[PDB]
RNA sequence: GCCCGGAUAGCUCAGUCGGUAGAGCAGGGGAUUGAAAAUCCCCGUGUCCUUGGUUCGAUUCCGAGUCCGGGCACCA
RNA sequence: GUGAGGUUUU
RNA sequence: GGUAGCGGGCGUGGAUCCCUGGAUGUCCGAAUGGGGGAACCCGGCCGGCGGGAACGCCGGUCACCGCGCUUUUGCGCGGGGGGAACCUGGGGAACUGAAACAUCUCAGUACCCAGAGGAGAGGAAAGAGAAAUCGACUCCCUGAGUAGCGGCGAGCGAAAGGGGACCAGCCUAAACCGUCCGGCUUGUCCGGGCGGGGUCGUGGGGCCCUCGGACACCGAAUCCCCAGCCUAGCCGAAGCUGUUGGGAAGCAGCGCCAGAGAGGGUGAAAGCCCCGUAGGCGAAAGGUGGGGGGAUAGGUGAGGGUACCCGAGUACCCCGUGGUUCGUGGAGCCAUGGGGGAAUCUGGGCGGACCACCGCCUAAGGCUAAGUACUCCGGGUGACCGAUAGCGCACCAGUACCG
RNA sequence: UAGGGAAACCGAGUCCGAACAGGGCGCAAGCGGGCCGCACGCGGCCCGCAAAGUCCGCGGCCGUGGACCCGAAACCGGGCGAGCUAGCCCUGGCCAGGGUGAAGCUGGGGUGAGACCCAGUGGAGGCCCGAACCGGUGGGGGAUGCAAACCCCUCGGAUGAGCUGGGGCUAGGAGUGAAAAGCUAACCGAGCCCGGAGAUAGCUGGUUCUCCCCGAAAUGACUUUAGGGUCAGCCUCAGGCG
RNA sequence: GGGGAUGACCCCAGGCGGUAGGGGAGCGUUCCCGAUGCCGAUGAAGGCCGACCCGCGAGGGCGGCUGGAGGUAAGGGAAGUGCGAAUGCCGGCAUGAGUAACGAUAAAGAGGGUGAGAAUCCCUCUCGCCGUAAGCCCAAGGGUUCCUACGCAAUGGUCGUCAGCGUAGGGUUAGGCGGGACCUAAGGUGAAGCCGAAAGGCGUAGCCGAAGGGCAGCCGGUUAAUAUUCCGGCCCUUCCCG
RNA sequence: GCAAAUCCGCCUCCCAACAAGCUCUGCGUGGUGGGGAAGCCCGUACGGGUGACAACCCCCCGAAGCCAGGGAGCCAAGAAAAGCCUCUAAGCACAACCUGCGGGAACCCGUACCGCAAACCGACACAGGUGGGCGGGUGCAAGAGCACUCAGGCGCGCGGGAGAACCCUCGCCAAGGAACUCUGCAAGUUGGCCCCGUAACUUCGGGAGAAGGGGUGCUCCCUGGGGUGAUGAGCCCCGGG
RNA sequence: ACGCUUGCCCGGUGCCGGAAGGUCAAGGGGAGGGGUGCAAGCCCCGAACCGAAGCCCCGGUGAACGGCGGCCGUAACUAUAACGGUCCUAAGGUAGCGAAAUUCCUUGUCGGGUAAGUUCCGACCUGCACGAAAAGCGUAACGACCGGAGCGCUGUCUCGGCGAGGGACCCGGUGAAAUUGAACUGGCCGUGAAGAUGCGGCCUACCCGUGGCAGGACGAAAAGACCCCGUGGAGCUUUACUGCAGCCUGGUGUUGGCUCUUGGUCGCGCCUGCGUAGGAUAGGUGGGAGCCUGUAAACCCCCGCCUCCGGGUGGGGGGGAGGCGCCGGUGAAAUACCACCCUGGCGCGGCUGGGGGCCUAACCCUCGGAUGGGGGGACAGCGCUUGGCGGGCAGUUUGACUG
RNA sequence: GUAGAAGGGGGCCUGACUGCGAGGCCUGCAAGCCGAGCAGGGGCGAAAGCCGGGCCUAGUGAACCGGUGGUCCCGUGUGGA
């Protein structure tokens, strides 16, 4: 799925397996022996954030783990202790 | 094709961690046992892989591989 | 407290 | 109404018909009070009716999601679904071609999903590429089947520049400043929304000093008005006689008009029998108004000092990938799935491994008309057809019929 | 209109090369030609629209496009179907009649007590015979039939591993399967409908008016190739030699 | 090759079987320039003939009959341009041929009536068949096929006056019967929540979901067609009001 | 009882205890109402008057149906929720609930016909298939089987001649009895009930209805009973001589 | 189902276990080189070494896949095998059956059944080519299964006949079907693509029908259902190829705090060499007549240090001119003065590489009413990357000449 | 085919060269083979002359992708790689 902050999507990518040592390191070269479609995913991980309303769980990538904890200090001057444990979620940017 | 361990007597094998070497068969007669089997005894078969070198030497150590194998590639 | 690779019938 | 037939009534006091604005518009259908096997059933609240408490009906409101206000209640603004073809993004084949065939081609095509449009996408250079050059973007013709890629086989295939259609450029965060709120050490600072301040490569901009003068100019893509166009239409020249025949428009005589001798109908073959073509008028009302006049928002300058800021897990490196002609080749650039990981103009990216010089441009935020594709629909044309043609249907057709 | 060379680069020359040896590429060779300018080297001229090429038309052929037409077995994408059939879940219904007589119970015999035996009672079985019912073993008819799976007789189970009504779930490289590769809407070694797709076919068939002139071949050299191909041989047309 | 009046008209010599093919010359059809024209009721295209004329031909002229309103030179062009074959297609009509069959071997016969027409329609008297149905009542399913009156255009495997066939008019009456305003199982949808590129897929509470549970009606008559509904007797249920 | 209870569950019980009381069904009787034939006249059809003041009594067989949530046995262990009964939370106790007495209201859809076929599904008025219930009587021991026949329908929607070969179905046959054929394939015999008898072998059940046989009709007399009815008179059943 | 058993061998393969050892990926590490720049710097390689899974190797596993022999001589001729010698050997089939659903020779041989038996039954074993859980031999009951025999009875037959109904036949009514080049369609003998109604010769035959047979029209149906070809298409298999699902595994993110001993380029330091032939704690060698020495020697008493148990080398606190080697002695080599690195027990400079023990907040599971308890615990799962297994799946290929 | 050496023996050398190659055999094409002669510089022989492998016919493999030396030709703005 999509990240909650950045938005990195699971992209498709070919898995081009081949056989043969290369040109400058060998004799002939690299011949492609088979191609197949492939489904690359991101590091979608869960993290708990202790806000005084509710301990919210997120879904964020490993390259954006410090974006969440950096985003707590940005999300500290906003309205704390909201009237429901769900409205704290979508009000991050 | 780099690397890995070796080629010993018709047969296969006792080996060195550098100063050693072969035992068994289709074989002839043989103390034996009161003239019976062969327990046991002489006995027919070493370029110890081809070759170069520390070395008193090479029947044994080390270097390239011609001899055969497993993994590893690479083959337009 | 100790002894047999062990035998065959003319 | 097609559309006959019986039986009735309307119209100059303007009937029928056409166009525009309205009202009603049962039920289903995004369906949306709820259920539901679509065109059915059952309700809640507020008013009314039937003698009306119990029963029924009518008129409003009651689905979900994202926003602003409302501290919760609730009120306003949008979205859901469909659309012949087109466009963008995310997935995505196989037969065929290589006279097999797995890389490749077919092809990022058919097809599936999402949203928007009368187009979409793209767009104001971290561009292009050799000339110190061009200067947003889109489309056509060239360049050119060229350079290139490719079991270097099949085959795929640019870009630069030029001639053209069109031409519009902008907005915002950052440094600095004012209010309010949040954490709280209520210190002298942090975090967020608003108001001024900035949109740059000739580097721009914040603060301070000097030159000052704008109170003059530009100007929308926003708004207002209007020319014009569309949804109904109107005016609009000119001929008779006799004969064959059932029928004259033919034929014979004398004529007429032409800004109209296109077409169709008229018992047959007509410029002068009719409807209209030439040409000119026509809007009360509703749409368009890219065309043209006005208004506003918004823009306007030079030197010195300071080096505070110029788009963060981002540039860059490695592995795995897609696109450009680039299939891993010397493999650049554009985005990145993962790992490491800064700087803010003495900072960076690019000019095809790479190093130095020399040139171009500021990425990591967003918007943008015009030129381009297509025809459900409107009309005109056709060396287009004429009921086995043409769309599947010229006819009461996506019907009868099959499943 | 200038071409060589892989390019650099050079140019009526270039390249191979030390080279003017030698060779491969092009080059100039003269068509209409009063050209007598009066030097028979004639320089080049009236001058055929040409050596010399381009643009358009009309034909033959070819490549990419479906490319003379018809016809597959198949592949992929999106969906429709478990009202037939296969399995299963929930809820109901069906099984006439007759017999054999298990476990237990009661009574009697037995001994010290049982175990054990007999009689009655008892009515369970994937029991037996046999109806509706679900099936089709064997025979006959039916064979453009009554029927795109029947009819007459005989049959196996018929209290169950049973039969069946109603509401559902499972699906195409998948479902289900007491397992045959059966069934999945009358045809299943991978359904049906649409689209790619006018797929491909060196494989069959067909290919429409007339007249005239010439006229073949079934051979050779090669191909994961022998029924098809490329070149040559054979034929025809046009332009030149004679 | 020649006379070369260049004659595109006649002499001389040679040749004229032919598939796949190569080449040359013509005919016919749709439309277009010619066409603001010409032909055409004294008769156009098309249809049926010709023993007529021209042409080696595809064919073109002319004459007669039918037809009732279009056709188009000469010279050219563009083709959706010439059919007998493709187990081609579409529509018609043949052969098979007055042939097989006429649909369970349960079975018909006779007298009257209607009617133009009767083995087939209506009535009566005999005979046969089913009678755990070939009888009756419901749920499926079908959707006016039910009844009456008038008829045989078409249908009934023959006829038919009849018809489940056509035209018209009627006919289905519910507090108590079966469903909803009651509930639930398998299963489906689905607040919260979870997962997945999107379409979407799981999923608590709750909702839907039945031939399952609960709930108050029995007997007889009436029409050509309605009956636990209409009516006669008789008994109950739910809710509201005093 | 994811408790709030006087309700339910558990433990202490003076008692009752195979019972009785109280509630829930079915049947009979029951105020009363309806039906009332076969046969006969009028009969076009349809059917109508009828024959009555109609009778409407008794006996037996007897269900898979009702009481029902009965009883016994067995393992494979045999749904949910709603109505209704009861106790309470917030609330209300001038309310609200229950039983009577009188008066009102009861809504939307189905309703015809065929429904084991001519109207459903099979291109057809198709010898196929289609769920549930009633599905009579007599005899065969019984029975939804067989044969016939009540009520109800039907003669199957092409017939009439002759009575060739040949096809299908059926019946019969001197003598042989499987000799035909790949094979007793097909056809035929045995067949139901009661009574004697029943082998090899075995997992002791079975084989087994083994194989083999005898009887079955009708009339009269005597007699054992059982059920209902009353103890038997009457009526059904099992028999024996 | 059940009675008796599952005997032989682990060589190939599958599987399990393996802290010894070989190979190997990403990666870590990096001597030594290359390009460029005036250099500072930047960019490429890079051999040593470390580095899992997997493969190789060892053992086990046969109610795992899988198989289970030949040859020469010997007993009163024959026969043997029960005995003696070989192995492509891992191993040579044991019990129990056997011309059998197995047997080619074969109808093997004998006996029963019949008069006649290629079938059947019971044995013989000469098992091409039974066989022990792809189970071996029997077995009460049972089977719409197959094979054989007998019995009473039957047309099934020798050998047919007769009768009945529904068709067939005639008449009245309705009235198709596939096939079809046109047909005015004779036989024989020859020819013709090699099987003649049509061609040639001879013979026969008036035209047209009705009922029947099916010998012909190479009759009809289906574009052979057998065989071959197509570089046709599918289903299935495998140690045929390549990928994928899935599984194992190193690195890395999620993912942390500590501790123990081990590892690598690692020589600053410790003091390690005795098969040894003589005097031996004798390393190969380099100087080898000087220095241990009065800044505290010698028979051996200090003594940490290691040890093959002999013994030597450092702190030397009390000694007091004596230790004795270059040669002789050993030999493949001569020290005692200055150390060149191997052989090693060992302190540490660079990174901790791996293996354990504890806590745990991340993460996961779980508990009635869950911002809180319990357990696992930085492991699992998940992403990227690397290597291996992998017909479970998919795309595929498997040639041609050929009397 | 060869003794009027190509056969056997001895001396000296590597022409078992580099750039070409007129004219041909054969062939569909691709290939295969003979090659007098020119230049440079050699070997043998005093010279004339011969030597561009083997007495001859078989002893092999088109193309593409790459490896090792030289050439310094191109090398993507410039100089280099
Ligand atoms: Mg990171
Ligand atoms: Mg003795
Ligand atoms: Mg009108
Ligand atoms: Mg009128
Ligand atoms: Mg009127
Ligand atoms: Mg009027
Ligand atoms: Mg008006
Ligand atoms: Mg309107
Ligand atoms: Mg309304
Ligand atoms: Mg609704
Ligand atoms: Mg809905
Ligand atoms: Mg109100
Ligand atoms: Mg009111
Ligand atoms: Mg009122
Ligand atoms: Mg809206
Ligand atoms: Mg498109
Ligand atoms: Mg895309
Ligand atoms: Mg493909
Ligand atoms: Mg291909
Ligand atoms: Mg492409
Ligand atoms: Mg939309
Ligand atoms: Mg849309
Ligand atoms: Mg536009
Ligand atoms: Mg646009
Ligand atoms: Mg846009
Ligand atoms: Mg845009
Ligand atoms: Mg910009
Ligand atoms: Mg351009
Ligand atoms: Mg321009
Ligand atoms: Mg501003
Ligand atoms: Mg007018
Ligand atoms: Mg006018
Ligand atoms: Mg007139
Ligand atoms: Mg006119
Ligand atoms: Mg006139
Ligand atoms: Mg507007
Ligand atoms: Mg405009
Ligand atoms: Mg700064
Ligand atoms: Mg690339
Ligand atoms: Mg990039
Ligand atoms: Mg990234
Ligand atoms: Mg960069
Ligand atoms: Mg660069
Ligand atoms: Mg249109
Ligand atoms: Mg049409
Ligand atoms: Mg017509
Ligand atoms: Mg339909
Ligand atoms: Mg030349
Ligand atoms: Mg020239
Ligand atoms: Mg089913
Ligand atoms: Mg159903
Ligand atoms: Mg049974
Ligand atoms: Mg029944
Ligand atoms: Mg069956
Ligand atoms: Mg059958
Ligand atoms: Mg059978
Ligand atoms: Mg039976
Ligand atoms: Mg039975
Ligand atoms: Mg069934
Ligand atoms: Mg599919
Ligand atoms: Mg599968
Ligand atoms: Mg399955
Ligand atoms: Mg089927
Ligand atoms: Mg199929
Ligand atoms: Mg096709
Ligand atoms: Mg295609
Ligand atoms: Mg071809
Ligand atoms: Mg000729
Ligand atoms: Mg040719
Ligand atoms: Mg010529
Ligand atoms: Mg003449
Ligand atoms: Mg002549
Ligand atoms: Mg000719
Ligand atoms: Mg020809
Ligand atoms: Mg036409
Ligand atoms: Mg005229
Ligand atoms: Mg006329
Ligand atoms: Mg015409
Ligand atoms: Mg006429
Ligand atoms: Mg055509
Ligand atoms: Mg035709
Ligand atoms: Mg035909
Ligand atoms: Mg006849
Ligand atoms: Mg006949
Ligand atoms: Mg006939
Ligand atoms: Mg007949
Ligand atoms: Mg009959
Ligand atoms: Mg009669
Ligand atoms: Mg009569
Ligand atoms: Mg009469
Ligand atoms: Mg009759
Ligand atoms: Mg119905
Ligand atoms: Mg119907
Ligand atoms: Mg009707
Ligand atoms: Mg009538
Ligand atoms: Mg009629
Ligand atoms: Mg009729
Ligand atoms: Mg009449
Ligand atoms: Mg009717
Ligand atoms: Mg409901
Ligand atoms: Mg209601
Ligand atoms: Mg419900
Ligand atoms: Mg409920
Ligand atoms: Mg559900
Ligand atoms: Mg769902
Ligand atoms: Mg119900
Ligand atoms: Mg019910
Ligand atoms: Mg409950
Ligand atoms: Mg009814
Ligand atoms: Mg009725
Ligand atoms: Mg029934
Ligand atoms: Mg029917
Ligand atoms: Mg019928
Ligand atoms: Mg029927
Ligand atoms: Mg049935
Ligand atoms: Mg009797
Ligand atoms: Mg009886
Ligand atoms: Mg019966
Ligand atoms: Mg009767
Ligand atoms: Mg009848
Ligand atoms: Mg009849
Ligand atoms: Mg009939
Ligand atoms: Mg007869
Ligand atoms: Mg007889
Ligand atoms: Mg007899
Ligand atoms: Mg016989
Ligand atoms: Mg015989
Ligand atoms: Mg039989
Ligand atoms: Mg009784
Ligand atoms: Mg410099
Ligand atoms: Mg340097
Ligand atoms: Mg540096
Ligand atoms: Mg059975
Ligand atoms: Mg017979
Ligand atoms: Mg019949
Ligand atoms: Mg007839
Ligand atoms: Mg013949
Ligand atoms: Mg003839
Ligand atoms: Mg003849
Ligand atoms: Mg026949
Ligand atoms: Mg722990
Ligand atoms: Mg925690
Ligand atoms: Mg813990
Ligand atoms: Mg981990
Ligand atoms: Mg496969
Ligand atoms: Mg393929
Ligand atoms: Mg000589
Ligand atoms: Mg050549
Ligand atoms: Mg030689
Ligand atoms: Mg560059
Ligand atoms: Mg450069």
């Amino acid at each position: 799925k999509v990240c909650e902050i950045s938005g990195k999507r699971p992209i498709v990518a070919n898995s081009i397996q081949r056989r043969g040592k290369a040109k400058r390191e060998g004799g002939v070269g690299k011949k492609t022996t088979g191609i197949s479609k492939r489904r690359q995913y991101p590091n979608l991980q869960k993290v708990r954030v202790r806000v005084a309303g509710q301990e919210i769980t997120f879904r964020v990538a490993a390259s954006h783990i410090p974006k969440v904890y950096e985003l707590v200090e940005r999300a500290k001057g906003l309205k704390l202790e909201g009237l429901s444990p769900k409205e704290i979620k979508k009000e991050l940017l």
